[PDB]
């Protein structure tokens, strides 16, 4: 009878498992992750209906001082990302302790305190050494939160974290029709975002961030084989060359380790073409910022 829905906002600093946990969460990688401390750059909903309850989580950048134009697009997505939701799930990286940025999440998060549950998760229990201390740490920074210890990676401790969260959800009509997606973005999104976490492994220094990804073309082909032509783009000359390598084999590299991903993910085979282009500075492009999708 009666049903409940409602945003989840998934908060904290950079590289903590925010979008782990929301692949984890949804049972579906809809998100990209990678060890660069800057890998999302865009709100992302991921939608979970169980039974008569729905949540739609929002994945979101890691919070940090903003650089360049993008930086600011980035620190405005986190910002309306937290302006109407039902509950905040702020992760932290219990390896270490809190650091300034998680401080700033802290910040952030102050008027909220009171008006929405806030759910503490430290996360990569599995491989911190002092998660105890680290977590009396970052929960003296928000004492108000509801405080866990957990790895995004746990099956059972993300379905636990999963049932609480649905118990948060006001009554209300389901905000996505019930057979919906899991993630509300297009094939070609997700497909880019897939390279370009793939990119972001395999390249280093400044390379990762000056990495941005666009599918041109998908179609049907060969016998029963799925055509996708995309472009992997970055700020300068110098990157261009790097990103293609000796030979092109790290191009090469990139490119088979996204068909693989992509082919083990769809089920289906894959062919996969890359081209490597430089749009200049882009970061600090407004024009460009709206072309590849960082808009607002
Ligand atoms: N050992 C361990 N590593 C984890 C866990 N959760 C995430 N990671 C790792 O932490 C790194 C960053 O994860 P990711 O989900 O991209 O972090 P994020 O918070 O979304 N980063 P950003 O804000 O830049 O998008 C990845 O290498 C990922 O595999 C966990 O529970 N345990
Ligand atoms: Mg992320």
């Amino acid at each position: 009878e009666k049903t409940y829905s409602g945003f989840v906002a998934i908060v904290g600093k950079p590289n903590v498992g925010k979008s782990t946990l929301l692949n984890n969460l949804l049972g579906v990688k809809v998100a990209p992750i990678s060890p660069r401390p800057q890998t999302t750059r865009k709100r992302l909903r991921g939608i979970l209906t169980e039974g008569r309850r729905q949540i739609v989580f929002v994945d979101t950048p890691g919070l940090h001082k903003p650089m360049d134009a993008l930086g600011e697009f980035m620190d405005q997505e986190v910002y309306e990302a937290l302006a109407d939701v039902n509950a905040v799930v702020w992760v932290v990286d219990l390896r270490h302790p809190p650091t300034p940025e998680d401080e700033l999440v802290a910040r952030a998060l102050k008027p909220l305190v009171g008006k929405v549950p806030i759910l503490l998760v430290g996360n990569k229990l599995d491989a911190a050494k002092y998660p105890e201390e680290a977590m009396k740490a970052y929960h003296e920074l928000l004492p108000e939160a509801e405080p866990r210890m957990l790895s995004a990676l746990d099956e059972r401790q993300v379905a636990e974290l999963k049932a609480d969260l649905l118990a948060l959800m006001p009554e209300g009509p389901f905000f996505y029709p019930e057979d919906y997606a899991k993630s509300d973005q297009t094939f070609g999104e997700w497909v880019a975002e897939i390279l370009r976490e793939e990119a972001m492994k395999r390249l280093w220094h400044e390379v990762p961030y000056a990495v941005a990804t666009k599918v041109e073309e998908v179609a049907e082909r060969e016998n029963g084989v799925l055509y996708i032509k995309a472009i992997l783009y970055v700020e300068r000359p110098s990157q261009k060359a790097i990103v293609i390598g000796e030979g092109g084999r790290k191009i090469k590299e990139i490119g088979q380790a996204t068909r693989k991903q992509l082919e083990a993910l769809l089920g289906k085979k894959v062919y996969l073409d890359l081209e490597v282009k430089v749009y200049p500075d882009w970061r600090k492009d407004p024009e460009a910022l709206r072309e590849l999708g960082y808009r607002s």
